């Protein structure tokens, strides 16, 4: 069997067309370069994953029309059984599970994803956390911050690596800080003063279904409001520009609120997020999206079916560490 390698220049266009022809601006992922690409027959459609020990592990659901990703998770299922190898999808959404379901996979809580409904947000709307975000947004302008927004290419990288670098690569399921990499997306910089402290690549598609997050570093030394105002900025920006949702991105389990008398389906999936003797609790990090009065989703694991998954789950936490 041919050997899993890396997509060229030439096979990374073509899920950049994919991509942007769909509703999956997190597809951007693919992009980074770092993981196989399993196309569908017709180049409408890609599923990306990376080998780790006897796992191939999918990153997110496949991108592209549903029937298109329907057959590439049967696709992957020959080619995982083609490579003695156990399939794993990392991160998918409910609505797909009956096709994991189908090819032999259960699946594990992984976290909960944070979206914000545009069409329904306003920062008018009653509330405390309305609020709060009209005085960060109005505290934030007052005292010299202002977000900006770059077309793909034009944002002056070296001032952003200044910010990345005092921020300071995982990889898989996250991007990467590289040239190569940022120039396939619009680029926000929030400036203090004219001083770059914060930045964040877009994930978009043609259509305004969804925008979403990838890489958001902000400078150690920035007002403690930089992270704040740049994620209020971004969701005004896209409600403006007529989208429908916006990601604020996953929460792994142990950062939600504690379920313990939980059946194991919807615990096992934090040893994901192991940090030594101790779990990721990712402190904070909820209730820094709750600010937005996002709505919450769960995320998956798949795994095979009738097989102790702590095999595919430390597969899966090298892959994600
Ligand atoms: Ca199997
Ligand atoms: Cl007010
Ligand atoms: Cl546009
Ligand atoms: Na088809």
């Amino acid at each position: 069997p041919p050997a899993i390698r890396e997509p060229n220049a030439e096979e990374l266009q073509r899920a950049a067309r994919i991509i942007r022809h769909s509703d999956q601006p997190d597809g951007g992922l693919a992009l980074t370069g770092d993981k196989a690409l399993l196309f569908h027959e017709s180049d409408d459609a890609f599923l990306m994953y990376a080998r780790r020990g006897r796992s191939m592990i999918a990153l997110y659901d496949p991108i592209g029309p549903a029937m298109q990703r329907a057959e590439l998770i049967w696709q992957f299922r020959d080619l995982c059984d083609l490579h003695h190898a156990r399939p794993v999808f990392y991160q998918v959404r409910a609505e797909n599970l009956p096709f994991y379901m189908d090819i032999g996979l259960t699946a594990l809580k992984l976290g909960e994803e944070a979206r914000v409904d545009l069409l329904r947000f306003d920062l008018e709307n009653a509330g405390a956390a309305m609020k709060d975000l009209r005085y960060t947004w109005n505290r934030g302008q007052r005292d010299g911050l202002a977000l900006e927004f770059h077309e793909p290419g034009q944002a002056p990288l070296d001032e952003l690596k200044a910010i990345s670098d005092a921020w300071l690569e995982k990889g898989f399921s996250l991007g990467r800080f590289t040239p190569a990499y940022l120039n396939f997306f619009r680029i926000a910089i929030v400036r203090h003063q004219g001083k770059p402290v914060a930045f964040a690549n877009l994930l978009e598609t043609d259509s305004r279904e969804l925008a979403s997050l990838d890489l958001m570093r902000v400078h150690p030394d920035a007002p403690k409001l930089t992270m704040e105002f740049l994620m209020l900025g971004l969701i005004l920006h896209y409600k403006a520009q007529g989208h429908a949702r916006f990601s604020l991105g996953m929460v792994p389990l142990a950062g939600l609120q504690p379920r313990r008398g939980a059946p194991l389906t919807q615990r096992l999936g934090a040893l994901v997020f192991r940090r030594g003797e101790q779990f990721y609790n990712f402190q904070g990090l909820r209730r820094f999206k709750d600010k937005f009065q996002p709505d919450w989703e769960p995320r998956y694991l798949a795994v095979p079916a009738g097989l102790d998954p702590l095999v595919a789950l430390a597969d899966t936490a090298a892959l994600i560490a």
